[PDB]
């Protein structure tokens, strides 16, 4: 069981998050082919998601990675863009749906910048776009992204494209550069905090 408490508008924590997601917009070298054209979003609603189960499975990840990492679990609010958004918020995120094709390797990736995490709501390279009008610069359609609590523990920061299947040795996590991109090879290092309901903006 998972519930989604809506937060007021009015809420600190409310702005907090779309003051985060409004802020990490940057420009995209494949111009706007993934996610869509914009400058800002619209948000809809802000949803914190709560599960016993899957706080329990996060508590207690942290609680072994802060052991092995000095009394330190180095956690980080991230953003992540999935069309599985649905399984993450009632089952939690699952590294056997590691993301093969990236260039970190078969992990699954958050961002520091929303608009990275915008092209993958629909897929990767923002697959056929909306479900309704097949559109990946769709306006009208509602789309979804978290903003979530990270688990990085000891990160590994790596440069080159070189693709790792598990962290290496003494490592919990992959943080890759040519913005950044922060990989995680245990699902259980990873908590759906937030549910943000939004559109891209059609710029004037
Ligand atoms: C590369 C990268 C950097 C920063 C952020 C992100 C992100 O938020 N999501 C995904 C992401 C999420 C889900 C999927 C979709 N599934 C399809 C089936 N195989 C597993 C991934 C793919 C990529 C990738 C990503
Ligand atoms: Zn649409």
């Amino acid at each position: 069981g998972t519930i989604l408490l809506d937060l007021a508008p009015e809420d600190k924590e409310y702005q907090s998050v779309e003051e985060e997601m409004q802020s990490t917009i940057r420009e995209h070298r494949d111009g706007g082919n993934a996610g869509g054209i914009f400058n800002r979003y619209n948000v809809i609603r802000i949803q914190k998601v709560v599960n016993k189960k899957l706080r329990e499975r996060f508590c207690h990840r942290q609680k072994e990675v802060s052991e092995e990492n000095h009394n330190h679990h180095n956690e980080r609010m991230l953003f992540h863009g999935s069309p599985f958004i649905n399984a993450i918020i009632h089952k939690g995120f699952d590294e056997r749906h590691a993301y093969i094709g990236g260039m970190f390797g078969a992990g699954i990736y958050f961002a520091e910048n929303s608009s990275k995490s915008n092209q993958y709501v629909y897929g990767i390279g923002g697959g056929t776009g909306c479900p309704t009008h097949k559109d990946r610069s769709c306006y009208i359609c509602h789309r979804q992204m978290l903003f979530c609590r990270v688990t990085l523990g000891k990160s590994f920061l790596q440069f080159s494209t070189i693709k790792m299947a598990h962290a290496p040795p003494g490592h919990h996590s992959v943080i890759g550069r040519p913005y950044a991109e922060y990989v995680i090879y245990r699902g259980e290092q990873a908590y759906p905090e937030y549910l943000i309901t939004y559109q891209i903006m059609k710029p004037e």
